C-alpha cells in the first residue's frame, strides 16, 4: 500500500507514534517518506546482505526474521514480510522498540540525513489528526 502523507500521519497518530520518545509525529511521517516512499512493500538489500522492509526500511540485521541474515537477530520477533503489509502495527510496534534503543531516530540514516534539523512540521501541515 503506498499511503497519502495525512493517511499515513493520521494512521501513525493512532498507533501511538506522536511524541512517542519525544519524536513528533512530522519526524517519523519525514522517516517514512525517504526510507520507502510511503510504500510499505519497500525492500532494499544492505551491502552486508541484511534487507530493510517496510515503511521504516526496518534491518533483518537485528530486527525480524528473513531466514537469509547469516548471524542475524529477530528483536520484534517478527517475520520481515510482517513489514510489509497495509497494516503498519507491526512496523510501528518494532519502530517503537528501535526508538527506544538509546540512539533514538539517529537508528533512520536517512532521518538523520534529511529530517534532522529541518522543519519536520511541515509533514503533516494540513492535516486532520
Amino acid at each position: 500500500k503506498v499511503f497519502g502523507r495525512c493517511e499515513l500521519a493520521a494512521a501513525m497518530k493512532r498507533h501511538g507514534l506522536d511524541n512517542y520518545r519525544g519524536y513528533s509525529l512530522g519526524n517519523w511521517v519525514c522517516a517514512a517518506k525517504f526510507e520507502s516512499n510511503f510504500n510499505t512493500q519497500a525492500t532494499n538489500r544492505n551491502t552486508d546482505g541484511s534487507t530493510d522492509y517496510g515503511i521504516l526500511q526496518i534491518n533483518s540485521r537485528w530486527w525480524c526474521n528473513d531466514g537469509r541474515t547469516p548471524g542475524s537477530r529477530n528483536l520484534c520477533n517478527i517475520p520481515c514480510s510482517a513489514l510489509l503489509s497495509s497494516d503498519i502495527t507491526a512496523s510501528v510496534n518494532c519502530a517503537k522498540k528501535i526508538v527506544s534503543d538509546g540512539n533514538g531516530m539517529n537508528a533512520w540514516v536517512a532521518w538523520r540525513n534529511r529530517c534532522k534539523g529541518t522543519d519536520v512540521q511541515a509533514w503533516i501541515r494540513g492535516c486532520r489528526l
